[PDB]
């Protein structure tokens, strides 16, 4: 069979570390099994045009292998002309680049898989450090030192504990409860959680949450709030300017599940004006994030509350080996002829979801 | 009464916000308490030098009230000329600055308190954070953004999950213990500690920690290494060029305790030469830390893997509040003639140690 496997080029960083499986010059370290069972593995990072290596190879593709990080957006044009494709795998979580509702509406036999759970622990820790380091006011702090400077009074005058604090998050999910299971030893004031769904009563109680039935009020309490929910008609353009009002005044936000999840420009005028104390996260819209985007330069009054980075949370050696992996365990399932996949790993089996 | 006080200055700081207690500006909150019961206050960040602030009303005080973060030094020579002094207050937690030896040798009638466990959660966040932002490459990151630069692959080669790591802490205090109790969650690998008592097997249990006897097989072992020990004898020097050749190699560093116990440019070393993968903290030797200070610009090769920041961990918002409540306590215990401190609080009881 053919397979074509996505991934951006890591250039010379390849080099540095070999656990840098995510990448074209690493190939998810499956070169070689793919080779030895017999098959053709196409690896490119040229994603972009018509005249593409990915279209290329499209027409005779039997397997495609995409990454969140480098996403190849599989369109309704591009399946049109897969004559051969059967499966679609997702090296990680996330599946916005798939135009999933057109290949269900075609009878195609197609499969579309994604490793399920490889990215909650690495999200999540990523959250609490975030907090940390926002609540902390460690950014100021750090850059001081650099700066060849010393002068405490400046960073301790907006620097706190965690200890004490209301922390609210949206959505309650894999990612969202685990960030609650880390937070307890912290010794929060509260920890409260909004979603569609309840927590099982055993969970709600191991971890010492409150259900809030909606968002306006979550939000009012909170000293801190993570958004930790997916992106649907419900939750794009949540956080706006109406909502940020609603907000306790210098309260501190996290966000490293969409940045369409909110507003661009609401968001740095809220840190500017002082709604909120710090605003921190790892997710962009659009992403990549243009040099100019407004949350590169946004700060609040003291010239801080920014903990800003590229999307890579999810990107880790530890989170990149549990990708390998399970990308492995598909196409071993799908080679075999066996498809005892995990159920948590199907997005859909055949065209079905 | 008469009382000195010495904070730091904190400046236009002072003004932008009321709850920083710990300044000469705001005078732990107690000035106008201190005024009403009809005593006198002096306020100075002047402690260096035999012409200062504090050295000109040194000879008929009462009460010194000093803190770690600008300390005032009760050397001998001061503590000689103090004619009045009954008592004296550390508005925080440390002692280093005060030469309680002398007091308790010549048996002069000088009780010494600090306001115990107030600084202990502090600091703790302030290790977990170090920790997360080491492992996870969070320096290198953010610096990107705000350079207006996008590289994943760059950030990604040298970020881990602090999940399935080995952490050992050198010393199981209170703080120590503290950091193994937030850490338990994250799921590491194993939790290890090294200390010259063993915790107790409850304590043990808690946390699932396991005690290693002696620290060159702690470190050999551990993917994080974190100091959380007092400066004496045994740990002064500690961290060193021998002692670091024998971390895993691509170990991350983090201390909170004190900068004496690193060798600084034996740290810096062994983080440009790969041995460690980083450093962070925020304790330094000198302190403040001069200019040229080698931890200021040391790096990895990646030039990422420094986390270090100014002397603050215990000095948040928070912190200061515990700090200017405590001190008041431990006034009024003195000024009603009740003397019903805290019995964690008293470091010396009219020159002698007690029972703890």
């Amino acid at each position: 069979m053919k397979i074509v496997l996505v991934l951006y080029d890591a250039g010379k960083h390849a080099a540095d570390e070999e656990k840098l499986y995510g990448c074209t010059e690493n190939k998810l370290g499956i070169a070689n099994w793919l080779k030895d069972q017999g098959h053709e593995l196409i690896t490119t990072s040229d994603k972009e045009g018509g005249n593409s290596v990915l279209d290329q190879h499209i027409p005779d593709a039997d397997i495609i292998i995409t990454t969140p990080f480098h996403p190849a957006y599989i369109t309704k044009e591009r399946i049109d002309k897969a004559k051969k494709l059967k499966l679609v795998v997702v090296a990680g979580v996330g599946s916005d680049h798939i135009d999933l509702d057109y290949i269900n509406q075609t009878g195609k036999k197609i499969s579309v898989l994604e490793v399920t759970g490889s990215n909650v622990v690495s999200v999540a820790e990523h959250v609490l450090m975030t907090m940390l380091v926002l609540v902390r006011n460690f950014v100021p702090a750090h850059e001081q030192i650099i700066n060849h400077d010393w002068e405490v009074a400046a960073i301790a005058k907006d620097a706190y504990d965690i200890e004490g604090k209301t922390i609210a998050t949206i959505g309650a999910g894999r990612i969202g409860y685990r960030v609650l299971e880390r937070l307890v030893p912290f010794n929060p004031k509260e920890l409260l959680y909004y979603d569609y769904q309840a927590l099982p009563k055993d969970a709600e109680e191991k971890v010492g949450a409150r259900r809030v039935e909606n968002i306006e009020e979550l939000v009012a309490q909170a000293d801190i709030v993570t958004i930790n929910a997916p992106l649907h008609a419900g939750t794009k353009g949540l956080i706006n300017k109406e909502l940020l009002s609603k907000f306790k005044k210098g309260a501190w936000l996290v966000n490293t599940a969409r940045g369409a999840i909110c507003v661009a420009e609401d968001v740095a005028a809220a840190l500017e004006s002082g709604q909120l104390r710090g605003y921190g996260g790892d997710v962009w819209f659009p992403q990549p994030a243009p040099k100019d985007h407004p949350w590169r330069d946004m700060r609040n009054k003291y010239g801080a509350g920014n903990a800003m980075t590229p999307h890579y949370s999810g990107t880790t050696l530890d989170a990149q080996t549990r990708y390998a992996e399970g990308t492995k365990n598909i196409l071993e399932s799908f080679f075999t002829g066996k498809f005892d996949y995990r159920p948590q790993d199907i997005i859909l089996l055949n065209g079905e979801y």
